[PDB]
């Protein structure tokens, strides 16, 4: 039984996030099944309706299971990914950072920069390699980070409705380079998420009077 959030859109539709855990997420929107990041040690994905799309952020085992890809896949599914996990899967629609997709005609998305900036961290997530998306349905931008420190291209995200940060260390964000990411772009909605063991709750204090929606699920 995971959480989710609804949101509407500028025309009524409905927007539904479920919250499965770390940097997994299930979207629904008009009757279509979008999974992020889809890891079978976090849930058991045959019990899931079937994935019109599957979006890969990076080659990280808590990101990148096949597994669960073949536990949620039909045969008309789209995977989305950076270019390393496409090669590893075999399969699947490569975006690099700036890239547009416009080809699914409900959901644009967007590929982004998400990497390390901490000396000696780019062992973890080294520039260029992997992927953040901006999901767009009828105007609500979601902002999906993947594993990321809080890096300068974040100043370029506008407009962003929903956004997920990463906060876990050492991989990721402390919650003062979370809260310093968030004000780079101010989204509108911020869920921390792919946050471990991190103490959560400072980043609601540590963003107080931001006018920042920070929501805490359980996205460890
Ligand atoms: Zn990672
Ligand atoms: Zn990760």
């Amino acid at each position: 039984y995971f959480q989710g959030d609804s949101f509407k859109t500028k025309s009524g539709k409905e927007l539904t996030i479920t919250f499965i855990k770390h940097g997994s997420l299930m979207l629904t929107y008009d009757n279509h099944s979008i999974q992020v990041d889809p890891v079978s040690e976090y849930a058991d994905y045959t019990t899931f309706p079937k994935a019109d799309i599957i979006l890969i952020t990076h080659e990280h085992g808590d990101h990148l299971d096949p597994k669960a890809i073949q536990a949620v896949e039909k045969s008309d599914t789209e995977i989305i990914a950076n270019e390393n996990s496409q090669k590893k899967l075999g399969k699947g629609k490569v975006l690099k950072n700036g890239d547009t997709d416009t080809s699914i005609s409900y959901m644009k998305i967007e590929a982004v920069p998400a990497y390390n900036t901490t000396p000696g961290r780019d062992k973890y997530h080294p520039r260029h390699r992997d992927n953040g998306y901006i999901l767009t349905f009828d105007g609500l931008r979601v902002y999906i980070a993947g594993d990321t420190e809080d890096i300068p291209e974040m100043k370029d995200l506008k407009d962003i409705d929903i956004a997920f940060l990463p906060v876990n260390q050492p991989y990721t964000m402390t919650v003062s380079q979370a809260a310093k990411a968030a004000r780079m772009f101010s989204p509108k909605i911020l869920y921390p998420y792919h946050y471990g063991d991190t103490k959560i709750g400072e980043l609601k204090d540590a963003l107080k009077d931001s006018g920042i929606d920070v929501r805490i699920r359980e996205l460890q």
